[PDB]
C-alpha cells in the first residue's frame, strides 16, 4: 500500500541470525527440482523472495549436462519465496535471461533480465511482470548486471550493469528506475577499477554498493551514489581482503586493486559499511570457493589494519560456498526505525570443481539482529555426485 | 475492476522484446510435464496466461504415444501463468476441447473449447469457468476455431470460426460473445478464402485478424470487423510470405491466394498492420516449420513488393518452430494510451518430423517496445529423443 | 458474501454440454496422482470443486494394492478444482472417512466423513473446515451417506444417511444441517426402499432425491422432503430402468422396486424432474458398469411407458463407467433466475473387472444447456494394465 | 482481524473426533514428500496449519539415509495445511531448526525455531516470517523447546524452553513474546523436575502445560502460568501414567516423578485438565512407542487412584505410534464461547525400530466434541521397508 521510503540507516548489528536454509540441491536428489545458479533474496513488504537464473532444466537429468557454464537462451530468471526448494512448482517465471537483478520499492517488483547474443545482449525492464524498458548492450561484450537484489527508494529504483572484458578494463553505468521506465542514467568514470556483480543496499539518501573486481583486485571495489547519481568510489579500506581468489591478508589500499597474483579473478561478494566499521561477509579457502564467514573490522572502512575485531563461522572450509549476496528488509516491514541487513550464500555443487556432469546452487540466508548469536556450518548437504 | 474499453492504436514498435520462454519439453525430460500443443498466451488486466491443448497425458510416458494427432475425447484446454512448464501442479483447468480460444474483457476470461466428434462438433462458452453458451458445427466438417487468442472490447469479446473441408472452400462466421453469451453471429461471405486459425489483435473500434490459408495460399487472408460486424477482408498485399509451406518471395496479391505449388498447405501465423507498414511473423524454411523472424515491409500492407525493411531473427533455422499466435497487452494494464502487440511462438517436438512416439511443443514470447533490440535464436531445447 | 436461497426451478435442458474431463488415472501413469474412487463434483459460489475418497495412496504404487476394497481408516475425502488431475498437489484435505457428502449454503462448505469401523462408525459434520457437529451408526451396519453432494437452501443444508444391510431392509434419516450444526432430523418410513448414495438437488423449497435400490430394484427409488423434512417417496414411474444391473426396459412401476432377477444389486445413479418428464443417466450395459447415456420419457415421471423420447451418448459401451452423480449450480453464481442441473460420471478402472492390482476412477462432468449438443464418447482413456 | 483473547475455558469434551490424517509416509511411497519428524498443528482464525522438523531430504532417497538422529543444519522446520502429504510443494518454509515450536495470537503467526551447534545453540524468533528477536543456549547444552504449539493471549505468546542434560536436571525458563518480541521471562525453579517438550494450552488467563520427564518420570510434569508468569508445578495426580516407557499402572504422585525402573526415559505427551478430571492420552505398550488411547481418570487431576474412567482406542498397539501433542482451537474461529481442545498423534516408522535406512513419522489428529464418538485404529499404514 505504501512506497519504500529513503533516509534509513542500517540497524545495529551484533550477530547474524540464519533467516533460512532451502537444501534446493539435497531435495533434487530425488525431487523435481531446477538446475539453479546465480541464486539471492529480495523482499518487498510482504513477501520475501528467492530469484534465480534456471538452466531451463532439472537436477538429475540428461539436460542438466553441461549446467557449469553460464548464458545461454535457455537460462531463466525465476522467483519463489524463500527456504522452499525452487521447482518447477513453486518457482513463478520472472523474465528470459542469463544475468539480471530485482527489487522491490515496496508493493511492487522490478525485474531486469539481461538475455541475448554474448556481442550485443539486451537487459529488459519488466515491471510486475510488464516489460517497460529495454538497454541493449553498448560496448559490445556481455552486458551484465547485480545477479544480485538492487535497491529503490521513493518511488525510484537503482542497480548497476557492466559491460566490457574480464581480461581488464569495462564500463560502468548507474540506472535510474522508476516503475519499471529508466528515467536517467550516469556513465561510471573509474579508470583502473573492474566493477561488476554488486551487492547493493540504501543508506539513507545514499545507495552503497560493494562489487568484484574480476580483473586485478583481491578487494572489493565500492560505490555510493545520489538520488541524481552524483558517485563516489574507491575499495574497502581494510586489509581482511573479501574477494576470493585472495593472498593472506596484508595491509590493505582504499582506492586501488590489491592484486598479489591472486586478485586477478575474483567471486561476488557483498559488505556492509556501519560508519568506519564494516562487515565483511568472505570465504575461508583463498584460491577456491569453500566455507564462509563474516568478519568484522571496527576500523575498517577506513583504516588499512589487517586486524579484525571478530568472526561468526558460518560454513566452515571442508565444504562448498559461492555467490555471497546482500539484500535488505526495510523499515515499513519491520515496525522498526532502521533498515535490517541480510545476506544470502550460495553453496555451489558440481563443476567445475566436483566429478559431475552438472552445476548447481544451493542456499542459506541470515540477518541482522542486535542480539546473541552462534557459528557453525549449515552447508548445501548433498552426496555427490547423482545418478548422475 | 474495469473493462477492457475500445479504440486504442497498437503502439509504435521498433523492436520485439523477450517476454518469456518456458522449456516446457525440457523440463519434461524428467519432470511432470503436460505433453501439449496448440498453445497460446492471452492476458487480463492482472495476469498474463498460457493457454493450451493438452493430450490428456504427460511426457515421456506411455501415454504420450500418438500425441501427433489432433482432436480426441482426451484433449482438455488448460491455462498456467506464462513462463512455467504447463503441468498438472500449476495448470489450472478451462474446457473440454481439441480446438478452442479464450480471452479476456478486461476482469474476466471467456473460454471457447469445441470438443465433440469430427462429424458434429460443439463449440462450449463459458465465462469465467461457467458454461454460459454453445454452438454446433452447422456444416458438419469439423467445426475449429482460432487456435489462438480473441479479442474483447467494452463488454463485448469476438473470434472466428470455420467449418467446412482442409482440400478446398470451407465456410466461416464471426462471432460477438458478451459474458459468454453469443449476442449475434455473422456468416462471412469469403468466395476463394481459406481462412482458419485466425490472429487476431484489436486496433480502433475495429478488430483485425490474420490467418492462414490451408486451401491455396502461401500469403495470409485478413479480416478486420465493426461492433456490429461489418466486415472487410482480402490478404496482405506483401510479398514477403507468411504462410508455411511457402514459394520464394515473389510480388504479391491483395486478394487472392497466391498458389504457386506450395500453397496448397499452411500453418498458423499472424501480422501486425501499422498503416501501410505491417511486421510479419513467419518461419525460415519454407518447407517445413523451422525457424522464426519477424519481418518488416514499411510499404507492405498496401504495396505487393518483395523488398523487406529488416529483420530480427527469433530461431535459427537449425531448429523447430511452430505455430505463431498474437496476442495483444491493453492500455488498462499498460499505462499507457495505447495496445502493446505481443506474440508467442510455438516451437513443436516429436512427430511427424523427430523419431519419437510423441509430439508436444514448447513456447516463447516477445513484445513491443520502442526501445533497443536484439534478435538470436531460443528454441525449445530439448535433447531427442526421449526415454522414449 | 451472499448464502444460497430457495425456491428455483431447474432450468430448461435440451443437451448436455461438457463441463469437464479430468484424465485424472491416465496422468497417474506416471504422474502423482492420488488412487481415488467415490468422486463427485460440488459448487459454491466462485469455485466448482471435485471432492473423493482418497484410498490414501497414489497410483503405480505398492501401495495401491487392493484399493478395490471401500472403507478403511486410510480413506479421507478431499477436494481439488474441476478438471485438474486430484494429486497431493492440488488435492486440498477434508475430512477422514470412506464415504461422505458435502456442499455448500453460498459462501461456504460444508463437509460430512463418516469414518471408523463397520460395527459402529461416525458421521464427522465439518463446516469450512470446523468440526462442527456429529452423528453416530444407529443401526450399527456401515452408516453411510450419498457419496455425491448434499443440497443447501437458505442458511440449512440437507442430506440423506442409510445405516442397515445391504442385503435387504435398512434404516434411513432426513438432515437438516446449519452452519455445520445438525438442527434437526426425521427417520424415513419406508417399508421395502432400499435408499442409499442418493444423488440430489434443489426444485423450490422442495429438495428432490433420486437414489439406489441395492436390494431389490432395478429402478430408482427418490424423496422429496421440506424445509421441516414431511417427506414423499417411491420410485421412477418411468419404464427407462435406471440402475444397474437391470432387466431389459419393461413396464415400470412408482412406488415399488422392480426385481426381474437383477434388481437385487445395483450402483448410484441420479435422475433430474422436469414436470411429467425426467431426464434420466444410465449405463449402456445392464450387467456391468460401462457406457453411459443421459435419456428422456418426457412422460417419464409419472408414466410407467419404455417409450423415451431422446438419447444423447455419453460413454459408448465399449469403455467402463461407474458412479454417476447430480450436483446443481445456483442462480446466485449464474445471472439466471433458474437453477442449473449437471452431472459428473465417475469411469472406474482395474479391478474386480480389470487385470490390475489396483481400483480407482476418472470423472467427466456436463451441465444443463439449453442449446445445442452432441453426443460421443468421453472414457477415461488408461492404458492397462500399468507398471502395476 | 482481531485478537485471540483470554479467559476461556476447555470446552465439554465427551469423545474425540477425528480431524485430519495426512498418510505423509504412505503418499512417500512413491510421491514426493519429505522426510519428517516431530509434527504438529496449531491453528489461527482461518487456516489449520503442521508444521514440521524437515529432515531437510524426501522419502524414498538416498539422502534420507540416518534420518534417525535429531539435530543437523540440515533440519528446517516447515509448515503446510492440515491433512495433506508435507511435500516440497504445499510446505511452506518457517525456519531453520532441530526443535521449535510456533503459534498465533490470532491473525499472525509465532515460529522459534532453534538452530545451531549442541554446545551454544540458538532459539529464533520469528513473527509472521520476520526475525523479531533470538536467545542463545543459557546452560550450553541443546536449548530446545516445546516441539508442540505455543499459547498466546491478549496480543501475547507464551512458551517453555529447557536448557541442561537429558540425564537428570535440567533448567527451565518460560517465555512471554508479543509480535515475536521477548518482552520478558522467567526462570523455573524446578527442583527434581525433567520438563521438555511440552503439550499446552490457554484455560482463563492462565496457561496449562502437561510435559515429560526424560529424567526419571513414569509420569508427566505440569506447570500453569500467569499474565506476569507466576507459576505453579507438579505432575499429574493420576496413576494412568502417561509417559512412555511406564510400569504398570500403581498409586501415583502429584508433585514427584515416579520411578519405577522405566521412569528414566520417555516420550512427548499430553494430557488437559478439566476440574478435578483430566484427559490422558498416552501410548498402549509400556517399553515401546506403539498403539494409543485417550483416558479419563475423573478424579485425575487430583487423584492418585489408577481407576480410570472410560477409553477410546486411538491406534491398536500392533502398529506404531510416536509424539503426541495437543493444539487448541479458540473462540474466535469457532463461535463457541469456549476453547476446543485437539490433539495430533504421530506414527513414527523406521529406525531404531524398523529394518530400514531412515526414520520418517506420519500424523493423525482429533479434536473436543461434546457428541457422540467411536474408537478404532488410524496408523501411518505403510507396508515396509521402501525401495529403502
Ligand atoms: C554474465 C556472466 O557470464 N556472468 C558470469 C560471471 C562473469 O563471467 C565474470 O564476473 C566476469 O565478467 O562469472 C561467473 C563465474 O563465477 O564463473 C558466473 C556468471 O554467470
Ligand atoms: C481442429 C484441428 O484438427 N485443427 C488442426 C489443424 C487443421 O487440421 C488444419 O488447419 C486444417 O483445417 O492442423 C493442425 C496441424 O498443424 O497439423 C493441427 C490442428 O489441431
Ligand atoms: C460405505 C460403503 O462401503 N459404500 C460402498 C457401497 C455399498 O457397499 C453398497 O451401496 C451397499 O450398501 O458399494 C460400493 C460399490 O459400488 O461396490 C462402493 C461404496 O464404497
Ligand atoms: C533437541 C532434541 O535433540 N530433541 C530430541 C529429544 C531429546 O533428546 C530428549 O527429550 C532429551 O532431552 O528426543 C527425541 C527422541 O524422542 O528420541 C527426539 C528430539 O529431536
Amino acid at each position: 500500500v505504501i512506497h519504500y521510503s529513503s533516509g534509513k540507516d542500517l540497524c545495529p548489528v551484533k550477530g547474524w541470525a540464519p533467516l533460512s536454509k532451502d537444501n534446493g540441491i539435497r531435495i533434487g536428489s530425488r525431487g523435481e527440482v531446477f538446475v539453479i545458479r546465480e541464486p539471492f533474496i529480495s523482499c518487498s513488504i510482504n513477501e520475501c523472495r528467492t530469484f534465480f537464473l534456471t538452466q531451463g532444466a532439472l537436477l538429475n537429468d540428461k539436460h542438466s549436462n553441461g549446467t557449469v557454464k553460464d548464458r545461454s537462451p535457455f537460462r531463466t530468471l525465476m522467483s519463489c519465496p524463500i527456504g522452499v526448494a525452487p521447482s518447477p512448482s513453486n518457482s513463478r517465471f520472472e523474465s528470459v535471461a542469463w544475468s539480471a537483478t530485482a527489487c522491490s520499492d515496496g508493493p511492487g517488483w522490478l525485474t531486469i533480465g539481461i538475455t541475448g547474443p554474448d556481442a550485443t545482449a539486451v537487459a529488459v525492464l519488466k515491471y510486475n511482470g510488464i516489460i517497460t524498458d529495454t538497454l541493449k548492450s553498448w560496448k559490445g561484450n556481455i552486458m551484465r548486471t547485480q545477479e544480485s537484489e538492487c535497491v529503490c527508494q521513493d518511488e525510484f529504483c537503482y542497480t548497476l550493469i557492466t559491460d566490457g572484458p574480464s581480461d581488464a578494463q569495462a564500463f560502468y553505468k548507474i540506472l535510474k528506475i522508476k516503475k519499471g521506465k529508466i528515467v536517467s542514467v550516469k556513465d561510471v568514470d573509474a579508470p583502473g577499477f573492474h566493477f561488476e556483480e554488486c551487492s547493493c543496499y540504501p543508506s539513507g539518501e545514499n545507495v552503497e554498493c560493494v562489487c568484484r573486481d574480476n580483473w586485478r583486485g583481491s578487494n572489493r571495489p565500492w560505490i555510493r551514489f545520489n538520488s541524481d547519481l552524483d558517485y563516489q568510489i574507491g575499495y574497502v579500506c581494510s586489509g581482511v581482503f573479501g574477494d576470493n581468489p585472495r593472498p593472506m591478508d596484508s595491509t590493505g589500499s582504499c582506492n586501488s586493486p590489491i592484486n598479489n597474483g591472486k586478485g586477478r579473478y575474483g567471486v561476488k561478494g557483498f559488505s556492509f559499511r556501519y560508519g568506519d566499521g564494516v562487515w565483511i561477509g568472505r570465504t575461508k579457502s583463498l584460491e577456491s570457493r569453500s566455507g564462509f564467514e563474516m568478519v568484522w573490522d571496527a576500523n575498517g572502512w577506513v583504516s588499512t589494519d589487517k586486524d579484525s575485531n571478530g568472526v561468526q563461522d558460518i560454513i566452515d572450509n571442508d565444504n562448498w560456498s559461492g555467490y555471497s549476496g546482500s539484500f535488505s528488509i526495510r523499515g515499513e516491514t519491520t515496525g522498526r526505525n532502521c533498515t535490517v541487513p541480510c545476506f544470502w550464500v550460495e553453496m555451489i555443487r558440481g563443476q567445475p570443481k566436483e566429478k559431475t556432469i552438472w552445476t548447481s546452487g544451493s542456499s542459506i540466508a541470515f540477518c541482522g539482529v542486535n542480539s546473541d548469536t552462534t557459528g557453525w556450518s549449515w552447508p548445501d548437504g548433498a552426496l555427490l555426485p547423482f545418478d548422475i
